């Protein structure tokens, strides 16, 4: 009987990656319709780029690199800044997924059993096994132990058979994001690969195109509000978004900038933990239900990564 | 701009009555197709059944008096079953002294009344409820946005709340520590009535903890004779993943097992399970609120876990926002 693992981002196939390696099989469950979540689904609207700061981590880096789905960007970096733009050049090293920030996640999943478009709505237990309840009302199961690796507020609502857990859980905030993105036929006349951004609606900005393996066709540029921005506007339009924050960057821009030949907005209302937190992951082992996500750490792609390698970790030792 | 209540059992509506009454504009949102919550009647084959609350009493004065208006209005009813209890295997009648409600012509008929032609949204699953500068926002399960709204106020089952609370995570955190315990309800009908005089019994020791007769109460269908029972929260956890065919097989034991006439094969069926049917615990909050903010919570678990605790919970979130309005 299997493992349910909810959600598929970088959390979640982290520790199916590992109950899979141990001989475990796992059902994972969407409500979206593919996998990666705040990495995006399989121009890089969400998680822009990461660092590898835990010798575990960069261990499974290297390993994705020999797989053919990282590379390391070295864009030419720039501040902006009391409303100047200057080059800001250092020696972190960067990674992107390749082709795309998606292509990790989707590896990572690769064949394992899914439900896509299947939004879980309840997760409770008999005396033996885990079912779960979707938005449809229909149920799955039985499974042995479930894993839930979502955001911590929406966490909360599959947590009912553990008031305690969900209690700890539903206090994690997390701060929303607005991301838009412009793509332009004639590139932008710019050395500018990159800023990050002070006093302004936007706190970074990227060049699709100086990320390695991607496609050049169109100059497309990835913008992110900042949280402070996002809450203000929270509720406005794609178009007002777009609107505003094409604005910024126009502001910001050392150059002329063309019509698009098309534009995006995206909005994640659970896009970064508030703060942060060193739980690793939560488990009520005897019950057998399990919590990770980036909340449980640090907020990075790294700390979900070690976050579901957590919860895989107790869950195999309580396997038992 | 409109209040938003989200749900629409008798702690959604309690509230939006109050507040109509005040002269406020109110937009009901459920994720059914009709109102009622854990109080709606079951269409069927069978006639409307009571699969839920099955009967409420009336404690707290401000509750009694509405209970006699609805009364006056034709939709509630005094009800006087002749009682049993079932104890240590045997069938005796119980007697009390107890004054019991039924909505007439079915248990629905409280809320729809409630209701009435307020604005609502149904067959709308609320999943994140969040604010920008100055309105509320609701999205719903289709992606698609709803606001603006001026306050907000949440009447689910705790910790069906707890997802629309993070805008609020501090009242989140109390929310999601409510513990709720689950039954499981069976009905069978038969084309024959039994030949009983029980219309309705307590029972323990048992899967069951209750049965009541349909045909007792006014205004129903009587082609059928129907009967609902009702699971122990214990047997109903034990049980909790049993199909339905299961659950009816185990209950109809049970109840085959107490009835004192012949029972026939029924020639209806049916069995609904409830996640969330009651608190494991009573309260004593009345409303949770983050008034600052303009988000509010309610429900039978802010008290008792009745009927009547969830009304006098939408009244007193209804009571508190109109208090604040001032402060904004
Ligand atoms: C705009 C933006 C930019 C970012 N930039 C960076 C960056 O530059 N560097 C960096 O390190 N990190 C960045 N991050 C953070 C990084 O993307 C996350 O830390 C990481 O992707 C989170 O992984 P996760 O598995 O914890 O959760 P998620 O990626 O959120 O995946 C959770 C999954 O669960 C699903 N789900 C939710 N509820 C349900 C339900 N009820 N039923 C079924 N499925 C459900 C969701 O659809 C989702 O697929 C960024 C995030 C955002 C939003
Ligand atoms: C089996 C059973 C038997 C009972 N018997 C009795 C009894 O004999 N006497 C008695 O006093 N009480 C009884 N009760 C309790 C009584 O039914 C409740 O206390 C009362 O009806 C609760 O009403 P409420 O408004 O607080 O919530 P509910 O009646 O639960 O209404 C909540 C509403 O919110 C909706 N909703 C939930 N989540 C969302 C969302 N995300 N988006 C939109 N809508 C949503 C639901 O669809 C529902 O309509 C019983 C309950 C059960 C389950
Ligand atoms: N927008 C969103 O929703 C989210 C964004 N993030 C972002 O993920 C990114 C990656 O974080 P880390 O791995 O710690 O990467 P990192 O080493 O690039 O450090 C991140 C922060 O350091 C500063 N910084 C780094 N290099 C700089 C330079 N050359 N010039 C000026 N400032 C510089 C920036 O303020 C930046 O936010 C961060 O930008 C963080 O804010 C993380 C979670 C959510
Ligand atoms: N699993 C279930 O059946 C669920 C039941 N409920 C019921 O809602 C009820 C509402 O009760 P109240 O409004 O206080 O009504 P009530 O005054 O009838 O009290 C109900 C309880 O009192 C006892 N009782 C009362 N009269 C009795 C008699 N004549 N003989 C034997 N026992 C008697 C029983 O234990 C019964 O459960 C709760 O007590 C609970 O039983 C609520 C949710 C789920």
């Amino acid at each position: 009987v299997p493992i349910a693992i909810i959600g598929t981002g970088i959390a979640g196939l982290s520790a199916a990656q590992a109950l899979t390696s141990a001989g475990h099989q796992v059902h994972l469950f969407d409500k979206s319709r593919g996998s990666g979540g705040r990495m995006s689904s399989k121009l890089d609207m969400g998680a822009q780029y990461f660092t590898a700061r835990d010798r575990r981590f960069a261990t499974a880096v290297k390993q994705w690199q020999a797989q053919g789905h990282v590379s390391e960007w070295t864009p030419l970096l720039y501040n902006f800044h009391g409303g100047r733009l200057s080059p800001s050049p250092d020696e972190q090293v960067r990674w992107v997924g390749e082709p795309g920030m998606s292509a990790i996640t989707r590896a990572m999943r690769g064949d394992l059993p899914v439900s896509f478009s299947c939004r879980i709505t309840d997760v409770f237990r008999g005396e033996q096994h885990w079912n779960l309840l979707d938005a449809e009302s229909e149920n799955h199961g039985p499974f042995s132990h479930v894993i839930i690796a979502t955001p911590a507020p929406q966490a909360t609502a599959l947590l009912a058979a553990a008031p305690k857990l969900a209690s700890v859980v539903a206090g994690v905030k997390m701060d929303p994001t607005w991301a838009v993105a412009l793509a332009f036929e004639t590139p932008l006349q710019t050395p500018m690969q990159g800023c990050f951004v002070q006093d302004s609606p936007l706190d970074w900005l990227a060049r699709n195109r100086s990320k390695p393996g991607r496609d050049d066709t169109l100059d497309s540029w990835v913008l992110h509000a900042t949280s402070q921005w996002s809450r203000q506007n929270l509720d406005a339009s794609r178009e007002q978004v777009i609107e505003h924050l094409h604005g910024a960057f126009a502001e910001l821009i050392d150059c002329a900038m063309p019509a698009p030949v098309f534009s995006l907005a995206h909005r994640w209302l659970y896009a970064r933990p508030a703060g942060s937190h060193e739980w690793g992951a939560l488990s009520d082992a005897d019950l057998g239900i399990y919590v990770c996500g980036d909340w449980c750490l640090s907020g990075r792609v790294e700390g979900a990564w070690l976050s579901g390698q957590e919860a895989a970790r107790r869950l195999l030792e309580h396997l038992q």
